């Protein structure tokens, strides 16, 4: 019926990698910064180590996440490097040194221009289109779940809820009412993600309890038009929030729409001091022991 999943699950020795410091902690668990020094391979790979107490239910959930994360392979999606089998199972992933996109847009607002915002939209749509090709429904797309490798390269992560074909404020109305999840319900969440970027990290429907959201959507209320957004960009966000799921754009169409806009960004987003803004590039001073350091994107198979 469905094709065999021949993805390799790499088991990494505790001795092969080190924790440096905690990068973040919360409901999602705890994520540490680290260095992976494999075999006699003469490489140092910057890594992120995730662990969501030693309980069998936690280990079951993180292995479900590992299953999905080891099965993906796209430049705009985060792949699992391996797992470490300690009392609590750890996920070994690529270090995304600029953290999540949500915090990034709040912290770097004054230096984020139309080109960056539109390019991020294309990249998120590319990653989501890839997950659709792989018949995977994310079920938790949000700006918090998009990580920043460099300011010009973002990837989708957090496969903890991903399934083959509760964040109410990012959910499609069918998802809230009937628990119906599809690629088109992911498109709704994509629209909310775009709204989060265009508002430089605003909280969707702020102050409104999650219990009131379904009723607000049924009345026909939607997230407001962000100040920087032209009707062209807002109309796209609005189509992602249509009641009829089949009336919403497809990720392949969102790639096209945002790409055309990305060719003339100042026509589609109005930002004071645009094009005069600067963000860190891998061609800048002190962007990167240093010797033998290889990014995970350049470290292919053992
Ligand atoms: C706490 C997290 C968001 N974090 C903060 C980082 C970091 O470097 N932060 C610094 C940024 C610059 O300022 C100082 C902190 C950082 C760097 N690299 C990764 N690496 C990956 C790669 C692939 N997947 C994941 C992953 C999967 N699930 N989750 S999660 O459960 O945490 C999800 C809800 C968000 C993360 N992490 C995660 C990182």
């Amino acid at each position: 019926g469905e094709a065999p999943n021949q993805a390799l699950l790499r088991i990494l020795k505790e001795t092969e990698f080190k924790k440096i410091k905690v990068l973040g902690s919360g409901a999602f668990g705890t994520v540490y910064k680290g260095l992976w020094i494999p075999e006699g391979e003469k490489v140092k790979i910057p890594v992120a180590i995730k662990e969501l107490a030693t309980s069998p239910k936690a280990n079951k959930e993180i292995l479900d996440e590992a299953y999905v994360m080891a099965s993906v392979d796209n430049p705009h999606v985060c792949r699992l490097l391996g797992i470490c089998l300690t009392s609590t199972v750890q996920l070994i992933m690529q270090l995304m040194p600029f953290g999540c996109l949500l915090d990034y847009v709040r912290e770097h607002k004054d230096n984020i221009g139309s080109q960056y915002l539109l390019n991020w939209c294309v990249q998120i749509a590319k990653g989501m289109n890839y997950l659709e090709d792989r018949r995977l429904v994310h079920r938790d797309l949000a700006a918090r779940n998009v990580l920043v490798k460099t300011p010009q390269h973002v990837k989708i992560t957090d496969f903890g809820r991903a399934k083959l074909l509760v964040p109410i404020k990012w959910m499609a109305l069918e998802s809230i009412l009937h628990r119906i999840y599809t690629h088109q319900s992911d498109v709704w969440s994509y629209g909310v993600t775009v709204w989060e970027l265009m508002t430089f990290g605003s909280k969707p429907y702020d102050g409104i309890p999650a219990s009131e959201i379904s009723s607000i959507l049924e009345k026909g209320e939607r997230l407001p038009q962000p100040p920087i957004c032209t009707i062209d960009v807002y109309m796209i966000m609005v189509k992602c929030w249509m009641i009829d799921a089949d009336s919403r754009p497809k990720f392949r169409e969102l790639i096209i729409e945002f790409s055309k806009m990305a060719r003339d960004p100042q026509r589609y987003l109005v930002i004071q001091g645009d094009e005069r803004m600067h963000l860190p590039s891998p061609t800048d001073s002190n962007f990167y022991d240093m010797d033998d350091v290889v990014d995970a994107d350049e470290y292919l198979i053992p």
